[PDB]
């Protein structure tokens, strides 16, 4: 297993980037907390290689499958990417995942640096 | 609006860039699909003063920016110059792009010429 304090800071940034809400009071993370199924969206599958969502980042830093606060990022960044990739440039899916990216880099350098 | 059938040669020449498979069955243009957010990688935005992506490639086919086969090589190569000035010689983005301006130039001269 981890060490508790690394279990901890990413919780506590995974916390920070899906509770995240704009200045509307929208919470951004909703559409990426799960992915819809491959019976819904398949153009999804299609597209996109390495499907990740919230929920499967939540179970990873359970699981301790991340070893460290590089290994979160990367799948934050691939969710994000991956919405980017999928959608139409100006969206608002599109452009909600960029706003997250920021959120995920300051609340790590907050939390952890 | 661009004439019917440019548009088409503009898909098709596009659709075979994008489609392409090495012969370990790897779709080559999977990386340069859609570029990574300045927030994931800002190195590349520093260094790059054009970036280009096939999603706006493919944008630029559907709003007639590219007004001939032309038009549409020039970003086609400058994407995949960019890859070329970011990444270094013999990494596999760099060889995969040199190899899609093959794929491209082949597709032009086969559906046009
Ligand atoms: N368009 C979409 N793009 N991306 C996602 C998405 C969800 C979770 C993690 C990563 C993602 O990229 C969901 C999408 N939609 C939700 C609303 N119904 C249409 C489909
Ligand atoms: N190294 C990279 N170089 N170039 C691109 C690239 C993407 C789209 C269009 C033009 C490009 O040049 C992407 C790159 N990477 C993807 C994988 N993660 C590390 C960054
Ligand atoms: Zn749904
Ligand atoms: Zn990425």
């Amino acid at each position: 297993p981890n060490p508790p304090k690394l279990t901890k800071q990413m919780n506590a940034i995974i916390d920070t980037v899906i509770n995240y809400k704009d200045s509307s009071g929208r919470q951004l993370s909703e559409v990426f907390i799960q992915l819809p199924s491959r019976k819904e969206l398949p153009e999804y599958y299609e597209l996109i290689r390495k499907p990740v969502d919230f929920k499967k980042i939540k179970e990873r830093i359970r699981n301790h499958k991340y070893r460290s606060l590089g290994d979160l990022e990367k799948d934050v960044m691939l969710l994000c990417h991956n919405a980017q990739t999928f959608n139409l440039e100006g969206s608002q899916i599109y452009e909600d995942s960029i706003v997250l990216q920021s959120v995920f880099k300051s609340a790590r350098q907050k939390i952890a640096k």
